[PDB]
């Protein structure tokens, strides 16, 4: 697939970053290159159309890598895209979810408006590794009563097993590493 | 204007947040309302092609609102949009940048000479925005113009960033 190929060859890996034997995948590139990010949308817009139909009512982008693809996804695909965040950072009343990161804990956060019982989303970050913050995304989700259809990401990191994290709700990523 | 009454109808205030005395305006709307994104980035794109014809160069979005409207604002105009993040998010070289919290942006975002529009979703002091600026300067880009859905004009952040321009879609007090 060229497309594919137009966002693989705009990933950069840096060894050690954040801490020795990590290997970061930066995804900058692919932003910086218009060609790259119209190929991603693309990738991930047809998967969704083929996969679900007229299923999807919104896109969920997560805070703060998730943002740089929620809202061009969703105008892809003519939806609208809701917001989870950092704790502390959305107005109004909210439900919040914590969840392990590194060493410590983090919290993420719905505005209790975002999604009605019943509504059906998609939920978009930029990678996908031990799969705790897509986790704690659809555990918010699930909370306003909205069915989450699928999660996905343009990378996965296959050792850390967050596919399994989040059975059995649907994941797709465009691209694979250790 | 039909197209900006879209995007004022999809900005809802809460007063006192997150502290008392801050009215906070909420851009939330607008994303979850797909005629009311697209017409945003429409008025943005359509200024800024009118105002700089074919110089810019880049995009420059600010984590993480800004995250928000950088891609889409990038694509529509057929450019790259690069990131400039919160400290201690990005790897390789880096420069950073304090105000009154630290941002920072990689040493090879962007090559001297090229040119740069920098987009957030709102200005307020204009600190944030500020920042932004020096760092793109420290890599000798040219910042044509700062960007944002909306100012807050008592708070006078469009004479902090002068000389450069900027321009909002809306305005409060
Ligand atoms: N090796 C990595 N390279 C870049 N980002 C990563 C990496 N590992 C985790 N992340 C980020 O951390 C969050 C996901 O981690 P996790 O909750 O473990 O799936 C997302 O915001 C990812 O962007
Ligand atoms: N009243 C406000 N409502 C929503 N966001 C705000 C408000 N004031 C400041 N901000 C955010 O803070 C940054 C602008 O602050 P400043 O650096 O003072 O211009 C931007 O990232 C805005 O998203």
């Amino acid at each position: 697939d060229s497309e594919l190929q137009l966002v693989e060859q705009r990933i950069r890996s840096f060894p050690d970053f954040p801490t020795p034997g990590v290997v970061f995948r930066d995804i900058s590139p692919v932003l910086k290159d218009p060609a790259s990010f119209r190929a991603a949308i693309g990738l991930l817009a047809r998967h969704l159309k083929a996969t679900h139909g007229g299923r999807i009512d919104y896109i969920a982008g997560l805070d703060s890598r998730g943002f740089l693809f929620g809202p061009s996804l969703a105008q892809e695909l003519g939806l609208g895209c809701v917001l989870i965040r950092k704790r502390g950072k959305l107005p109004g009343p909210t439900l919040w979810a914590s969840y392990s990161l590194e060493y410590g804990k983090a919290e993420l956060e719905i505005q209790k408006d975002a999604l009605e019982p019943g509504q059906r989303v998609v939920v978009v970050d930029d990678l996908l590794a031990t799969g705790g913050t897509m986790n704690a995304a659809c555990e918010l989700l699930g909370r306003l009563q909205a069915e989450v259809l699928e999660c996905v990401s343009l990378v996965e990191l296959t050792s850390l097993k967050g596919r399994e994290k989040l059975a059995p709700v649907p994941f797709f990523s465009l691209l694979q590493y250790e």
